[PDB]
């Protein structure tokens, strides 16, 4: 009991940079310090943007600011907190039957905006600051316009789909595959993300 060990903070260990012309990822914390703040949970690196790169001791995925929530799945996160600079920041919204969990945004981010355009027409930001076109095929699912292998989608759960004028749309949660080819998307609908807060 008394050796029992405590799961260390989700950390920010960088971001895909939307802000100019050319989208690409910024990385802000190296591995070392990324385990030094999940064991402290004190992180005093200033945040900018709307999609972070976040890393547990083990996994390493994405986050996505929509209406002032960092929001990323559970299968990254589970239950822990995020390092902010006053310490361990507790979870505001967990729900694991969508694979949904969210803090309140870092000082210093920018929250995308909730689509209400109503298009089908969507873009996926992977970790690698890849800008995939999808094509909205339902509720919670789109086809890649070009298929790829799941390799380059691996680690990207968390990030955001916009729509044609840069509103969220969703959040990436799982590849559908075959042969290891993603040929489409699962993600958390924006209006189910607004329904739990
Ligand atoms: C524990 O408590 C919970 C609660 C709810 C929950 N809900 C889920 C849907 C879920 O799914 C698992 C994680 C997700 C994934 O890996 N997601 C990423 C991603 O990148 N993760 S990550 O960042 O690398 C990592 C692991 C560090 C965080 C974007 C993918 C990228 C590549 C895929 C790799 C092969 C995997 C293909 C697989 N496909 C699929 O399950 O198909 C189903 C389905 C669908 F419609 F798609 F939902 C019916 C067809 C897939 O995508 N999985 C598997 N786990 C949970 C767990
Ligand atoms: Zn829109």
């Amino acid at each position: 009991m008394a050796s029992m060990k405590k799961k260390g903070s989700v950390v920010i260990v960088g971001r895909i940079n939307l802000s100019g012309d050319t989208a690409y990822a910024q990385q802000t914390r190296g591995e070392e310090g990324c385990q030094e703040t999940s064991q402290t949970g004190r992180d005093k690196n200033q945040v900018e943007g709307e999609v972070q790169i976040v890393s547990t001791a083990t996994q390493t995925f994405l986050a996505t600011s929509i209406n002032g929530v960092l929001w990323t799945v559970y299968h990254g996160a589970g239950t822990r907190t995020i390092a902010s600079p006053k310490g361990p920041v507790t979870q505001m919204y967990t729900n694991v039957d969508k694979d949904l969990v969210g803090w309140q945004a870092p000082q210093g981010s920018r929250s995308l905006t909730p689509c209400t355009c109503g298009s089908s027409d969507l873009y996926l930001v992977t970790r690698h600051a890849d800008v995939i076109p999808v094509r909205r095929r339902g509720d919670s699912r789109g086809s890649l316009l070009s298929p790829r292998p799941i390799s380059y989608l691996k680690g990207s759960s968390g990030g955001p789909l916009l729509c044609p004028a840069g509103h969220a749309v969703g959040i990436f949660r799982a590849a559908v595959s075959t042969r290891g080819v993603a040929k489409a998307v699962d993600f958390i609908p924006v209006e189910s993300l607004e329904t739990t807060m």
